[PDB]
């Protein structure tokens, strides 16, 4: 009897953003894996990283109509009951395999600026598929224990596909949602920092086309903050009335859940702005 509800504004908010980000997003994902697969001359290590992440936010955006058609039935899972969790471990595999090539491009930016001579900058194309297939591994890693466990809980006769309830518990999928953002946040936004340093002590950002190098390092902090951080906060609210004045009444948690439900779309306007913010923006 775990605090599971519905409300009708979501369906006003929800269909129609949820919709528009899927046109956006396949347009955009898709565009870019044809210019990777037809148009691109020479693979070097650095394109390697960037192609997964493509292929990831891709992976995603390809089951966006699925979910989008769980809204439209008044939040019911009409079909799919053994695939509820094939299409909900593909968004969180999607989602932390996102995550995960988001940290190495800006890992291996940041070798390339403040480490110019490191061995690592000048890793071979397969060195760099060894270490691409390995990360895939962790990703399921983290995330095949969705198949384990049961979904699809009955409201009397409605169907609902949802492992993000308001329910007391020490849930690994609560915990690695906290833990996939925190830990990238003291990696990235520190790797973005010497690079943006790096470039201006050796005064390399004067006089130069550079400049808009140091920009575009700042932007992809921005988006990823932008996108993902709204929804941990309401996560850690939600944790809140879970240890403390909570578990009993399910009134309390109806507008966190709500404001959760509906935040939780920020984490797929990341995947339809890396294109334009990644790979459109380089030469
Ligand atoms: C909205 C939702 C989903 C996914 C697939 C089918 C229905 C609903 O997406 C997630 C997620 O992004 O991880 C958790 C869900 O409950």
């Amino acid at each position: 009897n775990c605090c599971v509800f519905r409300d009708d504004f979501i369906a006003k908010v929800l269909p129609p953003v949820l919709g528009l980000e899927f046109i956006f997003g396949l347009l955009g994902n898709g565009l870019a894996l044809w210019i990777f697969c037809f148009h691109l001359k020479s693979w070097k290590s650095s394109r390697i990283f960037l192609f997964n992440l493509a292929v990831a936010d891709f992976l995603l955006i390809i089951c966006l109509p699925f979910v989008m058609d769980y809204y439209v039935r008044r939040s019911d899972w009409k079909f799919g009951d053994i695939p509820c969790r094939l299409v909900l471990f593909m968004f969180a595999m999607n989602r932390q395999g996102s995550i995960i090539f988001l940290t190495v491009v800006a890992v291996d930016r940041y070798f390339r600026v403040v480490h110019p001579h490191h061995a690592l900058n000048k890793i071979s194309n397969w060195t760099a598929a060894i270490i691409s297939c390995l990360l895939w591994g962790i990703t399921v890693g983290l995330t095949v224990h969705l198949l384990k466990k049961k979904l699809l809980i009955q409201n009397g006769t409605a169907n609902v596909c949802i492992s993000f309830s308001i329910c007391h518990t020490f849930r690994w999928h609560e915990a690695m949602f906290l833990l996939e953002f925190f830990l990238p946040l003291g990696i990235i936004l520190f790797c973005s920092a010497r690079i943006i340093w790096s470039l201006r002590q050796r005064q390399m950002d004067r006089h130069a086309k550079i400049k808009r190098a140091i920009t575009f390092i700042m932007v992809v902090a921005i988006v990823f903050v932008i996108c993902f951080l709204p929804s941990v906060v309401v996560r850690i609210h939600i944790f809140w009335l879970l240890h403390t004045s909570g578990t009993q009444n399910c009134e309390v948690y109806r507008s966190v859940d709500l404001a959760f439900f509906i935040t939780l779309s920020f984490t797929y306007m990341n995947s339809m702005l890396d294109p334009v913010v990644y790979y459109f923006s380089s030469p």
